[PDB]
């Protein structure tokens, strides 16, 4: 038995260190992390690693870790893989807590755009969960939270978080986390995994993968939507990705939409993400 050291960045930003046998599959590491987190509703989560091209990949739990990280370090992050469209239906408050931590990072990173007022509201619920009730002993006219809320901050934003925090008196952490999620789940980019591609005409677009289906964005603007029920088949070949769309009721044939990805690995990654999301959300 040869022990490999694993480092996993947890969603509170702390680093978890453990050992797994050199021939271990991803599931073994994932199970250690989830036991450390006291997490039972594991199916929404996964581990990511960075490949030699610096691209984010999901660690496949069925495959040897060594055949995935290959030349790279055994360094991972714990992340939400499948964002639930209805977080109130999760069985456990701790599952909602980890989803809130992920969404906080999605907002601060700029991956999840959000209006000024919604940033403030979400921030207010975070403060209520972490600090409890508004405390004027701790909060003067010059207050800036130690909590990061947004990609960048203004004093007007900090003041709005305070104003809204005042309104939450008596709210428990689990209640504030549920309010956070009821608001976050309505954001247009909630749970949307974005992939750079060109359309068949060579025009740069973004392809989004999420619970409801596939999104084609033309220039930071939603254009085209394919709900999972409309998607017959998806495939890749070389650096091409193909979506087959079910015919309308009385149409004879499916339509094919083709995209060019930056390389073969990118085309494969997109296909895998799509198959996983289609399967998970068809069955959930």
């Amino acid at each position: 038995p040869k022990s490999m050291q694993c480092k996993v960045i947890l969603l509170d930003g702390s680093e978890y260190t453990c050992d797994v046998e050199k021939r271990s599959r991803g599931q073994v590491l994932f199970d250690k992390v989830c036991e450390h987190l006291n997490l039972l509703e594991k199916d929404y989560f996964g581990l990511t690693y960075r490949d030699a091209e610096n691209q984010k990949n999901w660690l496949d739990p069925a495959k040897e870790i060594k055949k995935q990280v290959r030349s790279g370090a055994w360094h991972f992050s714990f992340n939400v893989k499948f964002y639930p469209p209805d977080p109130a239906q999760l069985s456990e408050d701790i599952t909602r807590y980890y989803l809130c931590l992920q969404l906080r990072d999605d907002i601060v990173s700029g991956r999840l755009p959000c209006s000024f007022v919604t940033l403030a509201l979400l921030g207010s619920y975070t403060v209520q969960s972490e600090l409890g009730d508004y405390d004027p002993d701790e909060c003067g006219s010059d207050y800036i939270s130690e909590f990061r809320f947004a990609p960048n901050h203004t004093k007007e934003l900090e003041d709005k978080v305070i104003e809204l925090h005042k309104s939450h008196r008596g709210m428990t952490p689990a209640e504030a986390e549920m309010h956070f999620l009821e608001n976050a789940k309505k954001l247009s980019m909630y749970g949307v995994d974005l992939h750079h591609a060109k359309d068949s005409e060579g025009v740069e677009i973004m392809l989004g993968v999420c619970a409801s289906g596939l999104l084609i964005y033309r220039d930071r603007l939603r254009i085209n939507r394919f709900a999972w029920p409309k998607v017959l088949k998806i495939s890749y070949k070389r650096n091409n990705f193909y979506i087959k769309i079910r015919p309308g009721e009385f149409e004879q044939f499916e339509s094919t939409i083709g995209f060019k990805l930056p390389n073969h690995r990118a085309a494969k990654r997109l296909w895998k993400v799509c198959v996983e999301h289609h399967t998970f959300f068809r069955l959930l």
